[PDB]
DNA sequence: TGAGGTACCTCA
DNA sequence: TGAGGTACCTCA
């Protein structure tokens, strides 16, 4: 049911695989899966760019992107695994440790993206998503 | 009929007298009579009493201010008797020098205040008023 | 967060 | 200029 708003483009990369972790100030004692949605901030297409030719040479010339970053919606989920201190994700990931900075980092496993993508509206932190959005969610995970 | 916008509160001070020059990065060949037209920018009530604290140590404890600095009005005129370079007015004007750096300096004099302050849209640098205000300003020079 | 008030920027 | 589009800031 808890789910975690993430600005575009990064929320769909990160139900997509291709971003791996998400850093935030805070640390979360929850594990297991934890639903993504987009924020409302609509990124420049400049950024999308960008970030993508940055992904491009950290994971492949050929890395399948998505056609769109929808904001304000549910797009999937993520098995968060860990929180890590920065500390612990230089320990633990030093292959992608540079990929946050953060005070802590989340790691993320088993990317799922829901083919329809609901509107939602987020709240800061790991929030709780309506039965109703997340029986949705649930049935086109499928 | 040629008319100046000014942000307030120079502009009303402008027309008081208790503001004698007003700083330009360009040249006019005007002189004469010169209206003054408030700019539609309205400034703070902290920009206000800063600016007649100033004014106060540069003029007189006792200095009379206007009550209000209507915006997006026209307020009176001056008599603009010289358009100085920035070298120029230090050369002519020792006394009140450091009142304006602008590139030029417009020297006003004999300033008169409309009692009945009409609403009007300004333009850059020097505009002609429409017939219509400029018959009633006059008139309400009296 | 998402929403909106506002200061800043630009203007065939 | 004055007007408005927008990025930035703040939030009993």
């Amino acid at each position: 049911s808890w789910c975690l708003s993430v600005h575009q483009p990064w929320a769909s990369l990160l139900v997509r695989g291709i971003k791996r972790v998400e850093g935030r100030s805070w640390y979360t004692p929850h594990r297991g899966r934890l639903w993504i949605a987009a924020t409302a901030k609509k990124p420049s297409p400049q950024e999308v760019s960008e970030l993508q030719a940055t992904y491009r040479l950290l994971r492949g010339k050929d890395v399948e992107f998505p056609n769109d970053y929808p904001s304000g919606c549910l797009l999937g989920c993520v098995d968060l695994i860990d929180c890590l201190s920065q500390k612990q994700f230089k320990e633990q990931f030093p292959d992608i440790s540079q990929e946050s900075d953060s005070p802590f980092v989340f790691i993320c496993k088993n990317p799922q993206e829901m083919v329809v993508k609901f509107p939602i509206k987020g709240n800061p932190k790991i929030w709780k998503l309506d039965s109703k959005i997340h029986q949705g969610a649930k049935k086109g995970l499928m």
